[PDB]
């Protein structure tokens, strides 16, 4: 009765290079370019040791995109014929991305492949992504992606079990006898939502919330899960768990196309979430991206907790967690493009605070050695070491937990945060999908005024503001763990003047730029000016130093946030 194992001829592709979030592609490229899924999964897989893959145990999830459940029939397959002992699936393919990294780390799998593009479009003219975490439950670190990308350039053929099949729609184990393999080849469909459950029960006070959401005072909230993966999460967790009304749930059936929406949780593509929570009817909303790792919060009226924001409250705030109250807090880390809010509250509890390059495969090093402890991101990422990824619930469960704990609402812990530690006014400009060239010579040129030798000296003047430049370089980080150095993480330009300007290069098919803009103040009778009269000047300084409208040709940014 064996499944035979198959080799198949196959030539390498050029564009299989992985990003600091999966290789993300139009959904056709992997559905019709033939052995292009097949060439990146088993590039993925031999990137593994030949000696630890044998019986190693792999996690497989997805977001319910469209060609998710196609997807997964290969990994299975491939899986199989390249050795591994075990794959762990979600019930019907669904497991959000802080999931995938809390069951990677509960079994000890080796680690895991996510189907997933987060923020992008799904369905069949939709985007199409495939991430892949280690074994400490983090995303692939940069020798793990170069790895990746030297043997996608050089894949001359690939194994496969064709003839093997799953079904992913009743859980248990469906085991297959391989040939030429004595264990038999374990499938195990799990819960999507159980173990991720049992995680946050041990990390936060779930009577504490389950009080907040209920009673003559409850608290009024729309979480707005885009119809994406964390639809059964919020309804099983928020709603039947925390006792949160139905009504709560909102865009709570993963559909492949999302609804036909984009799942960028931001004051954007949020848009549906935004307009209730402008009516003034509700005291929380929330929204996450299609993986689940990504949150924007919103207060009453709408009110906006940026990101930087958010990650500089709650961190003020972690003794309302019991997590944090036992275990206690043994660093902070932010990426650079972050707003410096977190470094207000981190130099007052006198603890330790670590910039990092954009993306979260950089925190992994810090908490695996003990140095970090809590950690986020502007792009809305924000988690602990409770895991090794972004985690969007943990989020919502985090600021439900401070509600309860301080008695008060979401503005009012802001504004009070701000009037203690100083407001970081921060904002960020997209300029998406302009030409991969263009944005290049654009960051170079741009670099080399920045790192000019009388740069320094330096002042700018928009009407009667002047930002006189302190320090700019181009950001270059020292990994504490391994001593390696990532340079070319963005450049940056420090006025004397309590200011920042930064530019980040990232990934039609083409380039992104993005440029963050951060001022600080420290009367609070001047807290309550527009972000966009003290952020504007400064973007003003960004357009004309960078020229990215004429070299580019646009005419604004794609995004605002
Ligand atoms: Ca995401
Ligand atoms: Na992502």
């Amino acid at each position: 009765n064996p499944i035979p194992v198959v080799t198949v001829q196959t030539t390498p592709f050029d564009d299989q290079k992985p990003g600091t979030n999966g290789l993300r592609k139009k959904t056709t490229v992997f559905e019709s370019k033939k052995n292009y899924l097949q060439n990146y999964i088993q590039s993925v897989l031999s990137s593994i040791d030949l000696r630890d893959r044998q019986g190693c145990t792999m996690v497989v999830g997805s977001d319910g995109r469209y060609f998710s459940r196609t997807a997964i029939e290969v990994i299975v397959q491939m899986a199989a014929a390249n050795g591994i002992g075990r794959l762990v699936i979600g019930h019907n393919g669904i497991l959000s991305t802080p999931a995938v990294s809390c069951i990677i780390r509960k079994i000890k799998a080796i680690g895991g492949i996510i189907l997933t593009a987060s923020r992008n479009p799904g369905g069949p003219n939709g985007d199409f992504g495939i991430k892949f975490n280690v074994a400490n439950g983090g995303p692939a670190p940069d020798t793990v992606i170069d790895k990746i990308h030297q043997v996608s350039r050089t894949l001359e053929e690939y194994a496969i079990c064709p003839d093997m099949r799953i079904d992913l729609s009743r859980l248990g184990r469906q085991d297959f006898d391989l040939e030429n393999k004595f264990k038999p080849f374990r499938v195990e469909i799990v819960d999507s939502v159980e173990v991720y459950l049992n995680l946050l029960r041990g990390i936060f006070d779930f009577n504490a919330i389950k009080g907040l959401l209920t009673g003559p005072d409850q608290l009024k909230m729309r979480v707005d899960a885009m119809s994406g993966v964390m639809g059964p999460y919020v309804r099983r967790i928020l709603c039947d768990e925390l006792g949160a009304p139905a009504n709560s749930a909102v865009n709570c059936v993963p559909l492949e196309d999302f609804g036909g929406h984009y799942p960028d949780p931001n004051l954007t593509y949020a848009t549906g979430l935004v307009d209730a929570m402008k009516g003034g009817e509700f005291g929380f909303g929330a929204a996450f991206d299609a993986d689940g790792d990504r949150c924007m919060i919103l207060g009453q009226n709408a009110f906006f907790v940026n990101p930087s924001d958010s990650l500089a409250v709650v961190a003020a705030n972690l003794s309302c967690i019991p997590y944090f109250r036992q275990a206690g807090v043994r660093g902070f880390a932010r990426s650079m493009p972050t707003s410096t809010a977190i470094d207000r509250v981190a130099k007052a509890m006198k603890v330790a605070v670590y910039e990092t390059p954009a993306g979260w495969r950089f925190f992994g090093n810090l908490m695996d050695s003990g140095r970090c402890s809590f950690c986020g991101e502007e792009s809305f990422g924000m988690g602990s070491d409770h895991i090794r990824e972004k985690d969007g619930l943990w989020t919502v469960l985090v600021w439900l937990s401070i509600m309860a704990a301080r008695k008060q609402g979401v503005e009012d812990i802001v504004r009070d945060h701000w009037t203690k530690l100083g407001r970081n006014y921060f904002c960020r400009f997209d300029y998406e999908a302009i030409d991969p060239r263009a944005a290049f010579y654009l960051m170079k040129d741009l670099e080399a005024v920045i790192s000019d030798k009388a740069f320094c000296s330096q002042k700018f003047a928009v009407g009667n503001s002047v930002y006189s430049v302190e320090k700019a370089d181009n950001f270059e980080y020292i990994d504490p763990v391994d001593g390696t150095v990532a340079r070319n993480q963005g450049l940056r330009i420090i006025f004397s003047e309590s200011s920042r300007l930064i530019f980040r290069l990232s990934g039609g098919v083409g380039a992104t730029i993005r440029i963050y803009a951060e001022s600080f103040e420290r009367d609070p009778e001047r807290h309550n000016r527009e972000p966009q009269v003290v952020l504007g000047p400064l973007i003003a300084i960004a357009l004309k130093i960078s020229d990215i409208h004429e070299r580019t040709g646009r005419r604004g940014p794609t995004v605002i946030t």
